[PDB]
């Protein structure tokens, strides 16, 4: 009853790490079907301050992103509903949770929690009638008041882990080849770095303003940039230093006579800009904006120039349907694209945990796929996931929210590409589409009911998804009703970029992780156990759809192979009414493609892939093989570019880490997309190990660069922000600019990391060195400017010879140190160093002097 829930609600719960590695000590991890036999151990510990709770008509829900194993209690019992979602629930054996005392519940999880943001907020309590109540402590974002801190080697994935912890004093030796570079170094230096440049011992002034020849740019392209001036101080007014601008296509020759490209003059009296279109004009508007000082002291450098993008596509993807993200921090993150000449928004609108886009005549979609809630029926929500607790959590962009954000993009040079995920990831989709036939069906409208209906009825497959859903997740391929579905759903799409002046250039199919994972190779079946396998009943795990009579008859009257081919067969058939919208250009998840023959099985004659397999594992080569086969690699990989991935290796840094360990501003920086295999050579593996990599097949070329976050534990718009910033701005150089170190990509050159020695680290470090100086002394203090939360890098620090030494990962910021716990702060000065006794702590803080890292102890 009401009465037992708000005696549980009232529970304290604790969360400790016991072991990463307990298939390293004693526990039969496989016999637990663990995948590849990995296991570890945590402790749950609820602590009662009331009177005894004795009540056994309970449910106790939480998330996890790791599957629960084995308890230890047995007192309790815990069963998974779907998803990241959970069950704790009493057995016969409970005697209920005593007056004052703790009752400890041991439990196995699959894998590892290497990072303390594995642990999910919002637990919450159900008995019968009763609505359902959090339990308060755990209601929370700061992890700090229910996660205990790691210690020890708890950090380790293996008792073999080469990756180095991050403390102020091992941070401060992975920062001690940056120094603090005068002013004057950075004096006419543009990021993205221009293809040419020359710089000039004069300076202009723009102190009194700028007069503005915006005349070749539209009204709102030309708004964006005076309103920029006037953000970064300098006033807009007829009588300031004049800026000239011109289209000239024909001044422009080869492979500078692209979209984008531009001449820069910046001279005493006035400056000119010259670009082959609009996109240049605005690109060299940006690059005179770059050079603009933090210090308010209103000069920049004279300097020639000359520029063009070294790729087309230069991309930004974010995911708005594990946690919603709010129209004020997409258009933040536009305007940051805009300034540093990121011109490819990838918009992931829908996976199974929410659909967030208004489709006319479909508003389940919305009122249904748009919300998570505790509602086991989902009739009015989807199961809740991701620690956002019971109640109604959700949101989604109106037709007319959704023509605003392109809008806005269309006036920054921007490109929004759609993304509507399937046939894998489209759970929202399938069970609103349900919600929808029960609806109507009840009506006696039983046409309407199956018009875009995402599930054959016949269809009782068993399969497990990636984030464990199952057959739910996956939109049956083969049903008329889900061509219907896809092609009012680009339909309505391509409507509202029609409207916003924008058509879709081109229409992303998604296609990743369309399987069953039970079937993979971790996985060991029951009868013939393969030793260090996770030990699963592996006869009655089938692939998706394999069951549903409807893909079966599409098998035998042969317009396809097998059950596995229906991925990419429906990809060909989703190109095609892609292109009867209108649209030339599909982008799909390169996996979803892989049983087509080529992009000549396409209907759209331009096919893209985003390229997300790992470098490490073999993606230097097998990238290859999707440019020569006519596919526009669009370089995305997860151990580099994934931005949901944690800054630094630290148990209290976030993010997921599936495909590294960490990817830090220095890192994004060294990344090579053009010419894979080099990587090898100035990067380690996810447990930061060396790794080699060669390649003997032709490379004709990438044609883009993306830089993903995914949203999983970016609950909030300031999360989303401290993960993507300041980053990005390492990968809008990259994608914009190709640097002297990168290479040229040589078939048969192996790279062996801590081996060869074929990379110019040399010209890497002394690039790096320049561009974190850039970020640290003036761009940071833009980034404040508009808005957005990005993370401030803690300080590394030594005590030497009596004195606090401290450094940064960019240099130029704020240093502050405290010596007695972190009550008074002083400011550090390098040049007048403080003597120091005893504990000290050191954060960093903003240029604006706002916010500050985390504090930590040297
Ligand atoms: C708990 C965990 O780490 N799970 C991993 C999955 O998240 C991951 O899926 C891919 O990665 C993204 C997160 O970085 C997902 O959001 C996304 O849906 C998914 N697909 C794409 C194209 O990245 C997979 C990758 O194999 O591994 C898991 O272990």
């Amino acid at each position: 009853d009401q009465q037992l829930v708000d005696q549980l609600s009232q529970l304290k719960l604790n969360v400790k790490m016991l072991d990463n590695r307990a298939g390293e000590n004693g526990v039969d991890c496989a016999a637990l079907g663990a995948d590849w036999a990995s296991c570890n151990r945590v402790l749950f510990t609820l602590s009662n301050d009331g009177q005894a709770i004795d009540g056994k008509d309970w449910v106790i829900y939480f998330h996890s992103p790791r599957q629960t194993l084995r308890v230890d209690n047995d007192q309790f019992k815990i069963a998974h509903l779907t998803g990241d979602l959970y069950k704790l629930e009493p057995t016969a054996k409970f005697s209920g949770f005593p007056a004052g005392k703790a009752v400890e519940i041991p439990v196995v999880a699959e894998y590892w929690q290497l990072f303390r943001n594995d642990f999910l907020p919002r637990w919450y309590a159900t008995s019968g009638d009763a609505k359902p109540k959090m339990l308060a402590n755990t209601d929370t974002e700061n992890l700090d008041q229910f996660v205990a801190p790691f210690t020890g080697d708890q950090w380790k994935r293996t008792k073999d882990d080469k990756n180095i912890l991050m403390t102020p004093a091992s941070r401060f030796v992975s920062n001690a080849d940056l120094q603090t570079l005068p002013a004057g170094a950075l004096r006419g230096k543009i990021v993205p770095t221009p293809m040419q440049v020359k710089v000039h011992a004069q300076d202009a002034d723009l102190r009194k303003g700028v007069a503005l020849d915006l005349s070749t740019l539209v009204k709102p392209a030309a708004d964006v940039v005076s309103q920029r001036f006037a953000l970064l101080g300098v006033p807009v007014q007829t009588n300031g230093y004049p800026i000239k601008t011109d289209i000239q296509p024909g001044k422009f020759k080869g492979a500078m006579a692209v979209s984008g490209a531009y001449e820069l003059k910046i001279g005493k009296k006035e400056a000119q800009v010259i670009g082959f279109d609009q996109a240049g004009v605005f690109y060299g508007l940006q690059s005179i904006l770059s050079l603009v000082p933090s210090d308010g002291s209103g000069k920049i450098a004279t300097l020639d120039a000359s520029d063009a993008p070294r790729f087309p596509y230069r991309g930004i993807f974010l995911d708005v349907a594990r946690n919603f993200h709010k129209k004020d921090a997409v258009l933040r993150l536009l305007d940051q694209m805009a300034a540093y000449k990121l011109n490819k928004f990838h918009f992931h609108l829908s996976d199974d945990e929410g659909w967030r886009i208004e489709i006319p005549g479909l508003p389940e979609l919305t009122e249904v796929g748009g919300q998570r809630c505790h509602d086991l029926s989902e009739t009015t929500c989807l199961l809740p996931q991701y620690g956002q607790g019971p109640d109604v959590y959700g949101g989604f962009f109106s037709r007319q929210d959704y023509i605003d954000i392109i809008k806005y993009a269309q006036a920054r040079q921007i490109e929004v590409i759609p993304e509507i995920d399937m046939p894998a990831h489209a759970r929202a989709a399938v069970v609103s589409m349900e919600a929808r036939y029960k609806k109507l069906h009840a009506a006696g409208k039983e046409q309407e009911a199956n018009e875009f209906r995402l599930v054959d009825p016949t269809d009782t497959s068993n399969t497990t998804s990636v984030q464990f859903f199952n057959r739910q997740s996956y939109l049956n391929p083969c049903l008329d009703s889900s061509q219907r579905f896809v092609d009012k759903v680009i339909g309505e799409i391509a409507q509202m970029h029609k409207e916003a002046g924008q058509p879709i250039k081109t229409w992303h199919f998604g296609g990743d992780e369309a399987k069953n994972i039970r079937l993979g190779a971790g996985y060991t079946d029951k009868a013939k156990p393969e030793p260090g396998k996770g030990i699963i009943d592996q006869g009655n795990e089938d692939k998706p759809w394999a069951k549903s009579q409807v893909c079966q008859t599409m098998i035998k009257e042969g317009k396809v192979a097998d059950m596995e081919h229906l991925p990419s067969y429906f990809g060909q058939e989703v190109s095609k009414l892609v292109k009867a919208h209108g649209i030339d250009r599909m982008q799909a998840w390169q996996d979803g493609l892989k049983d087509a023959e080529s992009s000549k099985a396409f209907a759209t004659s331009r096919v893209g892939v985003n390229f997300w397999d790992t470098l490490y594992w073999g993606g230097f080569d097998s990238v290859n093989d999707w440019a020569n086969k006519g596919y526009e690699v669009v370089v995305s990989n997860p151990d580099y570019v994934y931005m949901d991935f944690p800054y630094e290796v630290n148990p209290d840094e976030r993010g997921y880490y599936w495909g590294t360990r960490f990817s830090d501003e220095r890192k994004v920086f060294s990344f090579a997309p053009d010419n894979m295999p080099q990587n090898a050579e100035t990067s380690v593996d996810r447990d930061g190990n060396h790794f080699n990599a060669k390649s003997d097949k032709p490379w004709p070329g990438a044609y883009g660069l993306s830089a993903q976050l995914w949203s999983e534990t970016q609950r909030t718009d300031p999360q989303m922000e401290y993960m993507i910033f300041p980053r990005a701005l390492s990968v809008a150089e990259r994608s914009w600019h190709r640097a002297g170190w990168e290479q040229d990509y040589r078939a048969g050159r192996e790279y062996k990391g801590g081996e060869t020695h074929f990379v110019d680290t040399q010209a890497l470090e002394k690039d790096w060195l320049r561009f974190a100086n850039i970020l640290g002394q003036r761009e940071l203090a833009k980034l404040d400017k508009g808005g957005v939360a990005y993370r401030l890098p803690v300080p590394g620090a030594r005590v030497a010879g009596g004195k606090l030494e401290a450094n940064i990962a960019l240099p130029g910021l704020g240093i502050e140190y405290s010596t007695d716990g972190g009550k008074q702060w002083q400011r550090y000065d390098a040049k007048a160093k403080p003597a120091v006794s005893g504990e000290v702590q050191v954060r960093s803080v903003s240029p604006d002097g706002k916010r500050y890292s985390r504090a930590e102890k040297v």
